[PDB]
């Protein structure tokens, strides 16, 4: 049975951090839903790339739960995720069911906002460290990808492939991750 | 004065190879136009990500010429670029004016289709090598990025950052490329 991924897409999301995991997960045979935070309409990402979501978050939630919930970064995208009651509910449910939560760049600051995964070892973009560490609720890592149980975090656009492949390995195993990796021409 | 980039977006384009250069070029202060081959409507990329172009190619051509013309890959995207008379005209004009042409993955096979840059040293995705080399009109390279004068080629999704930064360096210089690179958290 195919694994299912929910990618939450807010205005100001970093488009590279959105597209690389969506694409790589689809290469791995994962059923991915790109879900628009604000509804069904196109989303203007941080560098003005416009992505049309597969569905509204409201609609995608009805088809839950998911094997992974993915939070892209981008400062303004993460702030929108952080402020969302819908996101809070989704992450709480996911954590409670021991499902994977994956967040990159400023994305992990939404975990702080929603009180998710406290005590975890996490990374973020270097510029997001102070925000993430406010209160000392996590332990900070400079690893490019940090997986602490079911909280999987990463640093930036340049770690997006590693982040995506870690999700793939978590859901579908090491062999599938290696097979998906080889055609990408990664270093 | 700001440099200007034309990114030609066809159905079946590899979305990572489209988004990473667009984003990175915008970070470099380049004015980027994402131009829809088929018109103004949203484009379904290879892994089903849907991108809304800034304009139709027909309209973007009127605002030419550009400091770089960028051809993403994806097998079916490159085939669409290869079959396009509009693309032929754009590339011919660009080559004739000694403007930069950048192509990644299967993207460089459009240069073959349109008889652009013959004699150049080029790379492609490993799977696209035989197509690109049909007739021996180029010399083949396994470098992750190959820049031979005004023909700049690269291999795959995993070389997209390097490809994008090479464009930036070509247009805006080494210092700007280094400054844009550092926040991306690249290895
Ligand atoms: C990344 O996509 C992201 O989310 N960044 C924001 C980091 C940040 C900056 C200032 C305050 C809080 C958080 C970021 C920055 C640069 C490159 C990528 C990304
Ligand atoms: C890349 O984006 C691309 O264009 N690929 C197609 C390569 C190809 C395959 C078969 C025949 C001709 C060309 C490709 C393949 C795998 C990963 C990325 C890309
Ligand atoms: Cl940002
Ligand atoms: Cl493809």
């Amino acid at each position: 049975a195919s694994k299912r991924a929910l990618v939450i897409l807010a205005k100001g999301a970093e488009e590279m951090e959105t597209v690389i995991p969506v694409d790589v997960m689809r290469r791995a045979g994962i059923k991915v839903t790109v879900a628009g935070l604000a509804g069904k309409d196109p989303v203007q990402c941080s560098r003005d790339v416009v992505i049309c979501p597969d569905a509204s978050l409201e609609d995608a939630k009805k088809e839950g739960p998911y094997d992974v919930v993915v939070l892209p970064g981008g400062n303004l995208g993460a702030q929108n995720l952080s402020e969302s009651a819908a996101v809070k509910e989704i992450l709480k449910e996911q954590e409670n069911r021991k499902g994977l939560i994956a967040a990159i760049c400023a994305g992990p600051t939404a975990l702080l906002a929603h009180e998710i995964g406290f005590g975890s070892k996490v990374t973020t973009h270097p510029l997001a460290k102070d925000k993430m560490m406010n209160g000392g609720h996590y332990t900070y890592s400079e690893n490019r990808v940090e997986k602490d149980g079911l909280i999987l975090t990463s640093r930036g656009p340049g770690t997006s492939f590693e982040f995506a492949l870690a999700i793939v390995e978590a859901l579908n195993g090491k062999e599938v991750a290696a097979q998906v990796k080889a055609p990408l021409v990664l270093k």
